[PDB]
């Protein structure tokens, strides 16, 4: 039983396992887990590692719900990794797109599988974090994510008295949107957004966004772009403050499609403004080299070695 604003303070840097466990199965994407990324985020300093699952496809589609156990051995397993060598961890539910397409419909699927997530992490240490919903978009309304949270954090709350749960709004977990939410009254709370501003920077040519091409050659650098991020920012201390709810910045990234000294800079700046107030952050990592098309990463899974010129920024301040 631990306050946020210390939670956010042990966060630090840290970073994803992306394209890992939230990915149909395991290994269809990017690599599949091991202990050894775990050493290896240690040595490179990270202090938290998020976890996107997707539970769906381990996940009964019809009453009652229920999560193959094999299947929460498995997260359990990797959860464990991360808890032993102290970092701060945390487990969501990420590509879960079912519940977002048709929240009525689907509601009391999504209220089983976290009863079944509180109840298997009960009793794990409280650097253990549980996070609701990676990213709501499409169909779903910002009442329903509003009722979500509220919903979702009862359940956990009736196995997990104190454990600290994330929560973010819609717009793919949008600062505009947290800024709105509807905190639920619970003081063991953190809200997240995720940072891709400007979208047609950080994603351009990125294969699975209609359009990509067209942004290819953007740089970023100027003074108004710097400005931006700096008052956009201060917004989101604001409403840290005045809600006395700490930030959490999941995700943030750059496609390597782009220009390098644009790409280095900006995940330089940042993180540099992030750390600067207070947030914590997790670096979006997906480990994957080419083709380009697909690249947001640092960490070689293969070759276990870091695009280091990027880690440094991550840590150091620039100039």
């Amino acid at each position: 039983a631990v306050d946020p604003f210390e939670m956010v303070r042990k966060m630090g840097m840290g970073t994803n396992l992306g394209n890992t466990l939230e990915a149909p199965y395991e290994g269809s994407w990017s690599k599949s887990a091991m202990e050894y990324y775990f050493d290896d985020f240690k040595a490179a300093g990270y202090k938290n590692v998020r976890i996107p699952v997707r539970w769906d496809n381990h996940t009964m589609r019809t009453y009652p719900y229920t999560i193959d156990k094999a299947f929460l051995d498995r997260v359990e397993q990797v959860v464990d990794w991360s808890l032993s060598r102290g970092f701060v961890t945390i487990i969501n539910s990420h590509h879960d797109d079912w519940i977002k397409e048709d929240y009525n419909g689907n509601i009391e699927r999504f209220e089983k599988i976290w009863e079944q997530i509180a109840e298997r992490f009960k009793n794990k240490s409280e650097n253990l974090l549980f996070e609701i919903m990676n990213e709501p978009f499409g169909n779903i309304t910002d009442e329903q994510i509003d009722d979500m949270n509220s919903r979702i954090l009862k359940i956990i709350r009736k196995t997990n008295p104190t454990r600290i749960v994330i929560i973010g709004g819609g717009y793919w977990n949008s600062y505009n949107t947290l800024v709105n939410i509807k905190i639920p009254d619970d003081p063991y709370l953190i809200g997240t957004a995720h940072y891709y501003d400007p979208f047609e920077f950080t994603h351009q040519g990125a294969e699975w966004v209609e359009g990509s091409e067209k942004w290819l050659g953007r740089k970023w650098g100027t003074q108004e772009d710097m400005d931006t991020v700096v008052r956009v920012f201060d917004f989101v201390k604001s409403w840290s403050d005045r809600n006395n709810i700490p930030v959490y910045f999941g995700e943030f990234a750059v496609m390597a499609y782009a220009d390098r000294t644009s790409r280095v800079k900006w995940y330089d700046f940042i993180s540099d403004a992030a750390l600067e107030r207070g947030f914590a952050c997790s670096v979006w990592d997906n480990g994957v080299f080419g083709s380009l098309d697909n690249d947001m990463a640092i960490y070689n899974r293969d070759t276990r070695t870091f695009d280091t010129e990027i880690l440094n920024a991550l840590f150091n301040p620039g100039t």
